[PDB]
């Protein structure tokens, strides 16, 4: 019985024996009759080392016993500050509750564990969580006479409120500086606001709520190229966030100025405008259709003939983000004449613009049979098939994306792919060392098998059956499943955005 | 020690003491120093009753001693025919061998136990099993002068082939009578042969090998309508068999005579000829193409407008069987103008003819998008949609078959199906008590979801999502999985014979 041995060893403190039993096959999450794991016991007794060891071997940090107790509950009661620290660092439920609504914070407050109270609050313990008796950690600290803990909680709350108020004050001051007649003052506030907005979506909403969006849009018309670049940077950053925040940027009226700047003669201003547009287009179909209605596609397609490879790369980035989502948007991109430039860029020696044109074409081919047939008519398939032999694994994955999306179409498009000689290289890749490339090639073949009898027969003639059958012994069961589905098909979309 | 007592009782013959000691806790398979169980001893001494008792109490019938001898070895040695029979009936190893490769058959033959040799050979004893000296049971029978046993072994080897030859003689006599100048002899032979052919595929091959096919094809030109009808019956029966046997019937040159008899004024001859043709066309694409090349389709299509409903049914049956298999054959059926007549017969008052026309249209729609579009242009979809609300469950399953096959086509055909108003009625049927009808309608909805985004939108607007999610809890797990697959899709031909 390795489970009982592991439970007892963890409870006693035999680190070496715990390691041995786990190495020998002892279930690291073995529980006794009440749901207490060796991790519960280690946290309870105070065996920090065994806690770490068990967590390293796959112990569930939030395992609930029959009463709903977690190892963190136990650590918070006992007063093992270090174990509380480790468990919280390993993902312990700081606000996890038992059957009577007692959370580790309640325990720490009942017994006056000041250190653990502070740690739990710092790791996200809700100070106001009530238990089955309507008692908060502060309530229990007061009822048990722990003035220290109650004042500590009050102090944490006061510091939190003070920091919130100071942060709001500074952000409002920055939004005010944005309208300054002093150049350096406003330029500094611009840069710092951009920095805040680049910390993630949470910071972005702070800036937006302070009211920086309209001020930034106003600066977009400035004649000071330094100021203008700084404003564009801040806008692109805040548009890197959620789709609601992108829509806020759009409502502020940024798109007209941006599409205007697309015709800018200053390469840095133009790069910043393209960045902003692309981050905007990473949103939903509504934001993308807004970008289209602003008249951006003509200028982007025009910029596809740019000699500056960074501007070209960014224009391809934007076109891809717009070609994501709906078929009306993809058709808009097609109507603007982007496909010729994209197929041309498929033969570019620059691998980055190559991957970008591939990403754009894969997105365009994710649409309907109309858009896929337009990709085919533009002559994309020769180059895509040629790219199947690439040793560059990411470019190969890109070409496979595009080919499986083209093969998601009707029998006519699947026949266009087969006539392009894609099957030998696909069956070959089917035995590739890289599992993601194998999966992509298998998806492609599977969407090919979904055609008529002509296409299924062609796949058979290309020698796919043997390798598909061999894949049944693949260690990865997902590949087994997809290959079996393909076999049954013979014997009878996916879009990507980047910010 | 109850085990030793049981051994002693079994060897002595104390039946009552054997049973008693077994009741007192004696192990029925107690082995002594040599590996001999009470069953070994009972078989060796000749205590049939004790053998039965021990085997009924769980005695291992194939227990081996230190030399590999089983109780069957011992019984075959001693000559206890009855004990050998009982042991074999309880699963004794007829080909079990000892350490020197001696099997019970070796023993029975060495000692001239004729009865036991017969029993062992009938139970699968290897006549060619050798022992460590290179001696077969027949070899030992000869070396010890048991000529009787050698003749018995030769007879076991011969008898099966001898009976095969007797059957061949009888079949040759019948095939010869097939060329008799007297009517009655020929009629008797015909009927007896037909019955043989209706006994199953082995009998069919026996008849074919006897050379009956050419005589039957010759008789198809007879002026005695009784003889002709019996010949057609016999050919139909043998064409109910395997596809190689159907191809034998075809090679013998039967199809032209059948196609001629199709214009016969004898309705019973015509019914038998159509039955034979449908059985032939039930085979593979080679047989169906043979039937097509014989020029049968014009007469079948013509018979679709027949007043005799039995003849109409059989013509639809043949056309359906042709419409199975390959798309070349389905196209042949389309070119013969069968789709108009089938679309007409969809409004037939005869429910059987309605199921038959549905089955035909379904097989036609299982092919490629060309054939499905031809079905659509014939105006089938209004009639199929109307039939979706039919209170007849089998006709409904057939209509759903046809619709799920038509919806297997391209996005254009799925849109034609949607335009015919099938979606409300399909969603409605999705709430049917009948699990098979539910599953068929579910297949239909799923093939609609397998189209483009427009079709998925149409399905969503029809209120499919609610019932589809409800179906995730359906008792039938296959239906649960099919409904889940349909949900994921939205958020991104049979043959018949007669004897």
């Amino acid at each position: 019985d390795l489970g009982k041995k592991l439970l007892e060893a963890a409870r006693a403190g035999q680190d070496d024996e715990v390691r041995i039993l786990l190495a020998n096959g002892a279930d690291v999450n073995t529980a006794d009759e009440t749901g207490f794991t060796p991790l519960h016991l280690a946290a309870w007794e105070g065996h920090l080392g065994i806690v770490e060891v068990l967590l390293k071997n796959g112990a569930d940090v939030n395992a609930n016993d029959e009463r709903g107790h977690t190892p963190l509950h136990l650590a918070a009661y006992t007063g093992h500050l270090e174990i509380v620290e480790v468990l919280l660092k390993n993902g312990a439920g700081v606000n996890a509750t038992d059957v009577i609504g007692t959370a580790p914070l309640h325990l720490a407050a009942m017994w006056g564990h000041l250190e653990i109270v502070e740690v739990l609050l710092k790791n996200g313990a809700d100070p106001k969580a009530q238990d089955k008796f309507g008692k908060t950690p502060k309530d229990l600290a007061k009822d048990n006479g722990h003035e220290d803990v109650a004042k500590l909680i009050d102090k944490k709350a006061q510091e939190e409120e003070e920091e919130e108020e100071k942060k709001k004050k500074i952000l409002k001051d920055l939004v005010k500086k944005l309208s300054s007649p002093n150049e350096n003052e406003l330029q500094n506030a611009l840069w710092t606001l951009g920095n805040i907005a680049s910390g993630g979506n949470e910071q972005i909403q702070a800036v937006i709520d302070a009211g920086a969006l309209p001020a930034l849009v106003q600066l977009l018309s400035s004649p000071n190229e330094q100021i203008l670049q700084e404003a564009l940077w801040a806008l692109s950053n805040i548009a890197s966030g959620g789709n609601e925040q992108i829509q806020a940027v759009i409502d502020a009226g940024a798109l007209p100025a941006l599409v205007q700047l697309l015709s800018s003669p200053n390469e840095q201003i133009l790069q910043e405008a393209l960045w902003a547009l692309s981050n905007i287009a990473s949103g939903g179909n509504e934001q993308i259709q807004a970008v289209i209605d602003a008249g951006a596609l003509p200028a982007l397609v025009q910029l596809l003939s740019s000699p500056n490879e960074q501007i070209l790369q960014e224009a391809l980035w934007a076109l891809s983000n717009i070609a994501s989502g709906g078929n009306e948007q993809i058709q808009a991109v097609i109507d603007a004449g982007a496909l010729p430039a994209l197929v041309q860029l498929l033969s570019s020696p620059n691998e980055q613009i190559l991957q970008e044109a591939l990403w754009a074409l894969s997105n365009i081919a994710s649409g309907g049979n109309e858009q896929i047939q337009a990709v085919i008519d533009a002559g994309a398939l020769p180059a895509l098939v040629q790219l199947l032999s690439s040793p560059n694994e990411q470019i190969l994955q890109e070409a496979l994306w595009a080919l499986s999306n083209i093969a998601s179409g009707g029998n006519e498009q699947i026949q266009a792919v087969i006539d392009a000689g894609a099957l030998p290289a696909l069956v070959q890749l089917l035995s590739s060392p890289n599992e993601q490339i194998l999966q992509e090639a298998l998806w492609a073949l599977s969407n090919i098998a979904s055609g008529g009898n002509e296409q299924k027969q062609a796949v058979k003639e290309a020698g796919a059956l043997e390798k598909l059958e061999q894949l049944q012994s693949h260690e990865n069961e997902k590949i087994q499943k997809e290959a079996q589905e393909a076999l049954e098909k013979l014997g009878s979309k996916r879009k990507r955005k980047r910010k």
